[PDB]
């Protein structure tokens, strides 16, 4: 757990926060700065997941790769934003890091950021080149995950940057469908009044209104074209 990880001295060094040992290691060895192992990870990936900004900065300054996608671990900015690491997320971006790189399930930074409450972190990545309406394998969106468990603030920024277009998962699941299911009156009222087609049916051919609450749907559907 502590000290090292499993393999690759550079990976664990950044993980345990041994910048001195990491610097002397890369200084002495150039290949070590990129050398990958275990899961094709890089010390940046390990440092970002932990927090050690000094290690990621030192590696970044040298000109280490950042746009590189791991065997699944997404990009550096991906891991940084995911745990709400402002220092790491800013620090990776400064190096022209990626923005839409896909982990394995394509859960872009938006998808991960939305999963959290880091409203500010999500906005930073969006302007950097984060697909606001990008879909994953299941065609799920950050809006869906947030609408199911997030905040109204996210809705303000997401819509501000122009994101979400009634997207529907492979089996059916739009911003209103999930929001309605969550008994979220405010989220449903704002999303519908913004551009959430109520008629959009579901697996059972059910529209957000019908799944809203039988009657509650009448109010949401009326605003759309009552």
């Amino acid at each position: 757990m502590e000290g090292c990880v499993s393999n690759l001295m550079v990976c664990n060094l950044a993980y345990s926060g041994k910048l001195e040992e990491l610097k002397e290691s890369i200084l002495a060895d150039k290949s070590l700065a990129t050398r990958t192992d275990q899961d094709s990870r890089t010390a940046l990936h390990w440092a970002c997941s932990a927090g050690h900004t000094e290690i990621v900065e030192f590696l970044l300054q040298l000109g280490v790769p950042v746009n590189d996608k791991d065997d699944a671990g997404w990009s550096p900015l991906h891991i940084a934003a995911s745990a709400g690491r402002d220092e790491i997320v800013k620090a990776l971006l400064g190096k022209g890091a990626q923005v839409n790189a896909v982990n394995q399930n394509g859960c872009t930074p938006l998808h991960y950021a939305a999963s959290k409450n880091r409203h500010e972190i999500a906005v930073m990545l969006l302007e950097g080149g984060a697909n606001p309406d990008a879909k994953d394998h299941y065609e799920a969106t950050a809006m869906h995950r947030a609408a199911a468990k997030g905040n109204l603030k996210m809705i303000h920024i997401l819509l501000y940057y122009k994101a979400s277009t009634n997207i529907q998962d492979t089996e059916g699941n739009t911003p209103l469908h999930l929001a309605c299911d969550e008994e979220r009156v405010e989220e449903a009222k704002l999303l519908v009044s913004q551009g959430a087609s109520i008629y959009i049916e579901n697996k059972e051919e059910k529209t957000p209104l019908q799944v809203a609450k039988g009657g509650l749907g009448l109010i949401l559907k009326r605003m759309v074209e009552g």
